[PDB]
């Protein structure tokens, strides 16, 4: 303890509280960064990872996609971890707002599964709008590694702590 949390199963333990703060914690681990296909980080939990990051995460991103181009909804890249964990996973959620279809967060949580340990927000479930009972079962369905998902809002864990 020291935060409220539920164990869902022998993988995933759902916990109230920051994502960056549960990341710290532990001695080793990937933090999940809830990106957009640009990895412009202007936002929602990608804005406080960068913020936390003194900006370098922003500075790593920019490099990345100049180089590299967008990524493709339901792609990740594993970069930097900038002190916040070993490194952090940028996942690329589909976005409800632009008919992205929530299926494509099976391809988000497959890529968790390569990682030892990962701390995860709940990918989609903020302004790309897909239903949070939606994102955590496809995490639940997808996910094999010992994974900390991470909500901030306690009515949000009720619900899905039941
Ligand atoms: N031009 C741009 O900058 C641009 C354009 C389009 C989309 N977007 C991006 O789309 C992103 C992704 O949306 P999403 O719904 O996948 O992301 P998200 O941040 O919005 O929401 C993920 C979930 O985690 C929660 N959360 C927020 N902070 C948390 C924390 N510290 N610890 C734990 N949980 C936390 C949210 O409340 C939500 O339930 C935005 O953050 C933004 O970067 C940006």
């Amino acid at each position: 303890s020291k935060y409220k949390h539920t164990v869902i199963n022998n993988s995933v333990t759902l916990v109230l509280g920051d994502a960056i703060q549960i990341a710290s914690l532990l001695p080793k681990c990937i933090l999940v960064n809830a990106a957009n296909r640009h990895l412009k980080h202007g936002g929602g939990i990608a804005g406080v990872i960068n913020k936390a990051s003194g900006g370098d995460v922003q500075e790593e991103s920019d490099e990345y996609i100049s180089n590299n181009g967008p990524l493709h909804v339901g792609d990740s890249v594993l970069l930097k971890g900038h002190g916040l964990a070993d490194a952090i996973l940028h996942v690329v959620g589909p976005d409800a707002r632009n008919n992205e279809d929530a299926a494509l967060l099976k391809r988000c949580y497959k890529a968790f599964n390569k990682h030892t340990i990962v701390v995860t927000p709940l990918i989609s479930a903020g302004i790309f709008s897909v239903d949070p009972k939606v994102s955590f079962e496809y995490l639940l369905a997808n996910v094999t590694t010992t994974t900390y998902v991470v909500v901030n809002n306690e009515d949000i864990y009720n619900t899905l702590a039941t």
